[PDB]
């Protein structure tokens, strides 16, 4: 059997973070 | 001779952006 | 043998940080 191929592609960005606290 | 295995698993993505400014109270 | 196919997508970011404080 032939090598391995190419790594992957880079995942997507996280989620954006929860709301910041009050003002 | 057959293909090789799959390639190795790809980084992880970068960090989410922060959220949303809170609320104004 | 040739090489394999492209390895699997990374997983996704890890959450982003809560946001700033509001006005």
């Amino acid at each position: 059997p032939g090598p391995p191929g190419p790594p992957g592609e880079k995942g997507e960005r996280g989620y954006p973070g929860p709301p910041g606290p009050p003002g």
